[PDB]
């Protein structure tokens, strides 16, 4: 069953993650759907679906920093070095 | 149907925080709690249940402080003025 969480919880990211690509919907919304994601794939425990995650949250970082906004990128890196880290730990 | 939504966050945090508070858990357990249920209420579109949690998270950052761990209070006030500026946006 916890595949099926697992399966659920990135339907619905890939769902998210498809409607705010084809808009314009901001960097912050889409950072709160990758946090959302990683705090509920934490909670189910599975790695090989967290790794893809801080990839994708990697290329975010990148989009950030290209941009003009300073206080998302240390959300955003703060966020990546702890699910680096409790990848590392699980 | 929204206050439903509203209610079932509320129960699982306030349960998960009974439990973090009971079995001695780390300053990491209680912040990632507290994210996740920001990060639910959020996003369906609640206020007035997001002050609590402003509060909760401000005795929380409180309580890191004075525990000597500088990366970790980063991530709370990082998520304390996200959360307080969109509840000044909603
Ligand atoms: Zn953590
Ligand atoms: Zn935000």
């Amino acid at each position: 069953e916890k595949s099926l969480k697992v399966l659920e919880a990135l339907e619905e990211f890939f769902k998210e993650w498809k409607r705010l690509e084809k808009e314009g919907k901001s960097l912050d919304e889409k950072l709160h759907l990758f946090l959302r994601v990683g705090e509920r794939l934490l909670e189910i425990g599975d790695k090989e679906s967290l790794e893809m995650l801080i990839e994708l949250l990697e290329e975010l970082a990148k989009e950030i920093k290209k941009a003009g906004n300073e206080e998302l990128l240390v959300r955003a890196e703060a966020a990546i070095k702890d699910i680096r880290k409790h990848i590392k730990e699980l």
